[PDB]
């Protein structure tokens, strides 16, 4: 079904909109994305090193939906049950910082090889 | 643990099927061109992204319907962000080949 | 500046979590390391070396928030004695697509390069 894409596309905006609404640390980064992103495409530099611009830092968008729908889980488990570890959440905050030190590694040795 | 998941995503989820057949593509169409490694490399990681975060997703959709067979705000929400994550894995997949193929 | 200090606790906490428990974790966290001095030492373009560094780091973030699913599904299965590991599955399958990007790019990488 074609209509299959059009009803999953669907189910993402409305996680889009719901992420830029509740989560906070999603807005932070969202800015930090589109300005780095509008960076790379301005950037006098190769076809490799711009998609390695902007690729890793939509990464830490990627990771950081994954967190949230993670912690929509361990909320909507905190709501039956009464004590949370918080471990769940932990993880999912560990990975997002790592997509990040990797987002900040890889454009300091891009640019630092180009502006070099 | 591993291939258990990988045939069941393919058997269940058809947009899993649909990736399945991207990323063995991706790799043809990358090996066939002549681009540099890194273009290769880039044009194969992007696409092994989107089932590599499709497949998380499938993960999450699974706790999600496990905690209850009700639906809640809250359980809602998870599903709808983690679909929002695989779109962007498939746009940056997107963006990638763009910048690299008009490139070439 | 208070609310970043609170979240990147948790990460530590996270990641000091996932070294003493998760195997792994270790095995990658050498990895990483390892990429990074072998990536660095290797007389190899930024591209290169950003990508060997890159697919290694991608398979520590896929461990990681897979080993946050691990920690939901096993909250479940001691409060709802009720265990169908099809979450835990769809997860490992994920880790392993990232290890197989990771070789396969430092591959094609290692393998231009010394060409």
């Amino acid at each position: 079904g074609f209509t299959r894409i059009i009803k999953a596309a669907g189910y993402s905006w409305k996680g889009l909109r719901a992420a830029w609404i509740n989560e906070a640390a999603f807005r932070q980064e969202g800015v930090a994305v589109l300005l780095a992103v509008v960076i790379a495409c301005w950037l006098d530099v190769d076809a490799c090193t711009r998609v390695l611009l902007i690729s890793s830092v939509m990464l830490v968008m990627i990771v950081e939906l994954l967190n949230s729908a993670i912690e929509a889980v361990v909320d909507r488990i905190g709501s039956e049950y009464h004590e949370l570890s918080g471990r769940a959440k932990d993880l999912g905050s560990a990975a997002v910082l790592i997509a990040i030190i990797d987002a900040v590694i890889t454009w300091c040795i891009l640019l630092w090889s180009h502006f070099g």
